[PDB]
């Protein structure tokens, strides 16, 4: 618990609150800490966290939720598993990937998003949660090589017996229709469609750094040569909804049997219509095969 957790260096900000890299009985932990005015977002996200059969090898481990008093002001804090190598982001800074490399990324990224987009039905049900934030910041990278997904504070959780969401993201990974507000928000539907796009987005973040005889892309973000760094809501209304345009194909690609399968997959990814877009268990499924390829 937070009471004898020993805090060691700050790692990163969350959408809300500073996370750390921590000690608990000598075992390095992750902590997220929420100021009393984030209650709700501290609230909200262990709720999320907290929810029945959520645990899946491609979700950040759930330790606990606490309160920390030091004196003078209350901390609000959450608890997880630690990944030294931070957030996809990071990595695919850092680091070049092989072709397998590249499908362990990408296959244990959708079935993270394959288990949250899943309804588990039964006495200990789950719920189907849409994530509404997927990015490439928030999906962080296990020593074994795959990703687990984190960040759950923005997602929502369906009730497929009244067809109804439990409650009422970042500009550059929002959905077209997001963009453009044209989404259902009451079709819960709507919501995993949108994280397919976003997963679609990372998916090419990945396959730019697929390292084949020395040669691969630079690391950059979607839309790096179309948006500004920290681009507005209508900045990208006007790249994604009007120009109708997507992140750039490298011909490169064409070379490589997986490259293919992964350019394939985002193009299906990246339709203006969500109903258009392949599911997150249809990807595992074709990432699978491929895998076995
Ligand atoms: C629920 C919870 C508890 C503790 C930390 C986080 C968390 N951690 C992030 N990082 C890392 C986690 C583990 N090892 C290294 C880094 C986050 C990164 C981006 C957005 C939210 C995060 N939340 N979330």
């Amino acid at each position: 618990i937070a009471r004898t957790i020993v805090l060691q260096e700050s790692i990163g900000k969350g959408r809300f609150g500073e996370v750390w890299r921590g000690k608990w009985r000598g075992e390095e932990v992750a902590v997220k800490i929420f100021s009393s005015r984030e209650e709700r977002s501290w609230f909200r996200e262990a709720e999320i966290y907290q929810t029945v059969m959520l645990r899946h090898e491609n979700i950040l481990g759930f330790i606990a939720a606490d309160n920390k008093d030091n004196g003078t002001w209350t901390q609000l804090w959450l608890v997880s598993d630690y990944h030294e190598h931070g957030s996809l982001f990071d990595y695919l800074n850092r680091y070049t990937v092989t072709v397998e490399g590249m499908i362990k990324l990408a296959l244990s990224t959708a079935s993270g998003l394959a288990h949250l987009h899943m309804e588990i039905v039964g006495t200990q049900g789950k719920p189907a949660i849409a994530h509404r934030d997927l990015k490439s910041k928030n999906i962080l990278v296990k020593k074994n090589g795959t990703c687990c997904i984190a960040d759950l504070g923005l997602a929502v959780r369906h009730d497929s017996a009244t067809d109804t969401i439990d409650i009422a993201g970042t500009k550059r990974y929002m959905a077209p229709e997001v963009l453009d507000d044209s989404i259902n928000m009451k079709h819960f539907e709507s919501f995993k469609r949108a994280d397919i796009y976003a997963m679609g987005l990372v998916f090419w973040e990945i396959a730019r750094r697929c390292s084949i005889g020395g040669i691969h892309e630079d690391y950059q973000l979607p839309y790096y040569d179309l948006v500004p760094s920290d681009p507005s809501v209508e900045e990208m209304r006007k790249v994604v909804c009007e120009q109708k345009l997507r992140p750039n194909i490298p011909n490169r690609w064409q070379s490589c049997e997986a490259l293919r399968v992964m350019a394939k997959i985002m193009r299906e990814c990246w339709y203006a219509n969500g109903a258009a877009r392949l599911t997150a268990l249809r990807i595992k499924k074709t990432l699978s095969q491929l895998s076995q390829q």
